[PDB]
């Protein structure tokens, strides 16, 4: 009974899951938090934050490796999937990890300093701990590599693109890829002739236009900071305004970069929390700035959803996914009502159902565009890619 | 036979026009260029760049005043219209200029340093030269003051808005206001129940959603730098990317601010020119980067046009205006074909007609949304406001 070990090595943690190759079901999940800190712990399924204070990425993965062995899993690990934050223009699909791939991931790391290096650390440790096991890399950016130049170019001088590689990349590619594949089935669409807009709404959020199975537009840019307003991220922001602020408060780009990434968005406007659940309650209670943060959030999502639709020849569906897209009955309705111009008609009873109802349609029949909720499963998408690559000869 | 003297005092020049109060026709136009420079000239209708080297804004306006007198116009000037770049949140409509208004324009000038002060200089000189004449101020931002908070707020921490006044303002308000008024007639729409998207495309470019006669969304932000990619302006740009570039080339916000405003857009990508006519020819000749600059330009316009439509309950029309919107047969068609998702159907023969055909429809009947070209006339809009205010008792 072979299993796949999926690893998401982040800047300060290591998320992992062990899925059955047969059913792709999760058999075990966990996370090593407080990495590189004098206090690092590992909580599997949440039964006991183990101890590994002052442990590097490989030690953390070693602890994890031992727990898999303590549960006689170590021997069924036939594949290992690595989530890679940024693949530059070098990766257009998932690959079997080799020395060449490592070199290439290293070449593009300057595009995502912190994140990519943590990804390499995780690969280095995984390679050390499971030498005879095939390993693959899944990049959050590859799905968006089908975008045309007109859609990925910035209006900056050409040199910045050709020399420094400044262009739109986009993220949540694995989710967008996974969710759109699922949509073809739920909506009974022909991939080769279809137009979908997927709204991945979580702490990080982005929109993606998938025309005939291909990504043709996405909201994040060279970095995860562009596009929609998010939990702590501002989203699109007039550069003139950022420049004006700097001269006004004497702050630097670093000062401002941190504010835009860690103190803005829902948190920044509400001055309460980045958690939608908290703000939804706050608004229900009469909090004015919570209502404003949510309204602004909803307004920007609708604006990008409509804008991205311009890259489609025909709009067949709008899919909501992610922690927010899958669970927020209110946000979904507000966004949808803010898109009445597109001819959307919501079925409230359907939209009211909790996420336990899985892949479901929430628009009424009279609706010109089908609306649905499709829970994302990036671990499964990664495992599926790994499984596919498991049949290759390298 | 009273006339209105319209003045656009810029950072380096003074554009002016004298319109007949009866027909609002232009009787005389001109421009004093090279202001504050050791070489300043004044070209009326283009018959003789006069001389006024080393002359301030008031001297330049004095030269202009003399030419009006030399043509016995000075005595028919019953009103003077001033174009104001930025009105902050203080101005929601055009006003009769008084000491209070001057004070208020001065209060918001920090929102547009260079520009607004030049505007005040022009008002100061006009007041000195025509004491007994009523004068009014028309702000490029007032039409957008109807935007809801959700549409004008940035995802930055609340303090920046409440304390520093950082929010979206938008520009081209006079054009958008004038053009949308004209659209109600051309399209036989009921202002009170309508949805229009106006695309002001010139060297500076912006989109605006007018719902039931009111502006509810616009593309420029706190400054003219946000939104569409323009002649020399980049348009929306991922702040993360700007931050990354800075650390990479060691440039400052000022360095980058200048590049985004003066070396980007059509000029930046084509590395040829900011003039569409030049690039259109370049592409026709096989220039690859010209074709890319134009395609990118077209792609971003379509994206914002569709996104802005989300702020409408129903899309009745899409209006093209400005130097580019009024004259570019190619760009109009490309944008429109890039919006097939909205059900637009173009009438090529109609779209082929030159601007001499004035306000005209360019979409075919089968089209779900009417498309048209409406030449903008900001001088006329200003004169009309002045005329209205001319009947008031102050
Ligand atoms: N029942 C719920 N109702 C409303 N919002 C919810 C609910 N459950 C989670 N959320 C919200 O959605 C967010 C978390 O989304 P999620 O996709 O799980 O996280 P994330 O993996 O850290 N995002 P990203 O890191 O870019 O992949 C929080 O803001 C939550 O408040
Ligand atoms: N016949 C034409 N065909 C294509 N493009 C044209 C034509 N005439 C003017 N343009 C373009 O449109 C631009 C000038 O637009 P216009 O609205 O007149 O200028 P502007 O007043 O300086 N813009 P703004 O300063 O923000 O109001 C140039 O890029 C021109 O190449």
């Amino acid at each position: 009974f072979p299993v796949v070990l999926v690893i998401n090595c982040g800047s300060s943690s290591i998320k992992f899951s062990v899925l059955d190759v047969a059913t792709c079901d999760v058999l075990m999940a966990g996370i090593a938090d407080g990495m590189n800190t004098e206090n690092a712990f590992l909580s599997i399924n949440g039964d006991k934050p183990i101890n590994l204070a002052h442990s590097n990425y490989e030690d953390a993965l070693k602890a994890i490796a031992f727990e898999l062995e303590k549960r006689d899993l170590t021997d069924s690990v036939a594949l290992i999937g690595h989530r890679i934050a940024h693949g530059g223009e070098l990766f257009t699909q998932s690959v079997i990890i080799t020395d060449e791939i490592i070199d290439n991931i290293r070449r593009v790391s300057p595009l995502a300093p912190l994140h990519n290096y943590a990804n390499l650390s995780g690969i280095d440790a995984a390679r050390h701990l499971f030498p005879a096991v095939r390993q693959v890399a899944v990049f959050d950016t590859s799905f968006h590599q089908t975008l045309a130049p007109e859609a990925y170019l910035y209006g900056l001088p050409w040199e910045y693109f050709s020399s420094l590689g400044v262009r739109r990349y986009g993220f949540h590619g694995t989710s967008h890829r996974y969710v759109s594949r699922r949509a073809y089935e739920l909506l009974d669409l022909d991939e080769k002739d279809s137009g979908l807009i997927v709204a991945h709404l979580g702490n990080g959020a982005s929109i993606c236009a998938v025309r005939n199975g291909q990504s043709v537009d996405t909201s994040m840019g060279m970095t995860p900071l562009e596009g929609l307003m998010m939990g702590t991220r501002s989203g699109d922001v007039d550069f003139g305004a950022m420049a004006w602020i700097a001269k006004e408060t004497g702050q630097t780009l670093s000062d401002l970069e941190r504010v835009v990434n860690k103190e803005s968005g829902l948190l920044g406007i509400s001055g309460l929390s980045s958690d939608l659940r908290v703000l939804e309650k706050a608004w229900h209670e009469g909090h004015e700035r919570a209502r404003l943060a949510i309204k602004t959030f909803v307004h920007r999502i609708a604006r990008h959803i409509a804008g991205h639709a311009a890259s489609l020849h025909r709009l067949d569906g709008i899919i909501f996914t992610g922690g927010i897209g899958e669970n927020s009955v209110l946000i979904r309705q507000l966004v949808i009502e803010h898109l009445g111009v597109l001819g959307l008609t919501l079925d409230v009873e359907m939209n009211k159902q909790p996420n336990s109802h899985g892949e479901r349609i929430i628009s009424a029949n009279p609706s010109q565009v089908i609306c649905a909720v499709i829970p994302t499963n990036e671990e499964k998408m990664i495992a599926l890619d790994a499984i596919h690559l498991g049949n290759v000869k390298a």
